[PDB]
């Protein structure tokens, strides 16, 4: 198996909510290595935890490899190995290219699939529990070689058991990116004993990432430049109240420009946006309802 001893780190590759990430190899393989130090060691676990959920596996989510400790003779530092994709987040991927129509329904797709598999309880011996993420963002998931993506930073997530109907843990609130909030997370009226509120927040936050994508789809060389959601409406780095002005009070939602009108795989992207962005969670589409739009958009468009 893979063990903290026999990997080398080589390059530092991005600093978490805690904990940094380097990319090292192990036994003639590259992998992402998350360190955290001995006073972190209630987030290390804690993310241990959620990636060693049973049958938590799939191919748009992180693939995990290890949780290990490393001594080296002063102090102890706290590891999460997985595996490394070259690409970036895929907002480091939507500001170096454009995509293709093809190009940004298998970023969509794959985005949904990975949602709809964390979502989803799988019921049986081994089986899975419901988990919402809590901080969806395209700085959050990453772009695989092949051009799909993948879910990561699962540290902030919440598991549940329908049968008992409860959480694995005391949420605090407002924990995610602030730019990404939904708006009852925003005005905190989030029923953060109800399951289901967790999963329709992480619904919207996949709209606004939806919308990123959109914005970078080329068609006949035209495309809009990279932009992060509400970047026409509020400062780098908004507050909570910079955003509930702006989502709750003014009730405004990214732009929908005129030209995706024109596209039938833009017009099925914006209508997908629009029905993750209603101010009641109970109206927004599930990550399942996506995942199947998007599954008949790429069969028809042949992809």
């Amino acid at each position: 198996m893979t063990i903290a001893r026999d990997i080398v780190l080589q390059e530092s590759i991005g600093k978490g909510r805690f904990g940094e990430v380097w990319r090292g190899k192990w036994r003639g393989e590259e992998v992402a290595v998350k360190i955290f130090s001995s006073r972190e060691e209630r987030s290390w676990f804690r993310e241990a935890e959620i990636y060693q959920t049973v049958m938590l596996r799939h191919e748009n989510i992180l693939g995990f490899i290890a949780a290990d400790n490393k001594d080296n003779g002063t102090w102890t530092q706290l590891w999460l190995v997985s595996d490394y994709h070259e690409h970036g987040s895929l907002f480091d991927y939507l500001n170096r290219y454009t995509v293709t129509v093809e190009g940004m329904i298998k970023l969509a797709l794959s985005t949904a699939s990975g949602l709809a598999h964390l979502h989803m309880e799988i019921v049986g011996t081994q089986g899975k529990p419901a988990i919402a993420h809590r901080d969806l963002k395209s700085k959050n998931i990453l772009v695989k070689k092949n051009g799909t993506c993948c879910i990561a930073d699962l540290g902030l997530a919440v598991r549940h058991d329908s049968a008992t109907d409860t959480i694995d843990i005391a949420p605090n609130h407002r924990v995610g990116t602030k730019r990404y909030m939904a708006p009852e997370v925003l005005d905190d009226s989030i029923n953060m004993k109800h399951f289901e509120s967790f999963k329709r927040a992480d619904i919207y936050a996949m709209g606004l990432v939806f919308w990123e994508i959109a914005r970078r789809c080329s068609i006949g060389g035209i495309h809009e430049d990279y932009q992060l959601p509400y970047y026409d409406l509020v400062p780098s780095d908004p507050s909570v109240e910079e955003m509930r002005k702006v989502v709750c009070e003014q009730k405004l939602r990214p732009n929908i420009p005129n030209r995706w009108q024109s596209c039938e795989a833009l017009r099925v992207m914006a209508k997908i946006m629009r029905e993750c962005w209603y101010a009641n969670g109970a109206a927004r589409l599930t990550a399942l309802r996506i995942k199947k739009t998007l599954s008949q958009l790429s069969q028809q468009e042949g992809i």
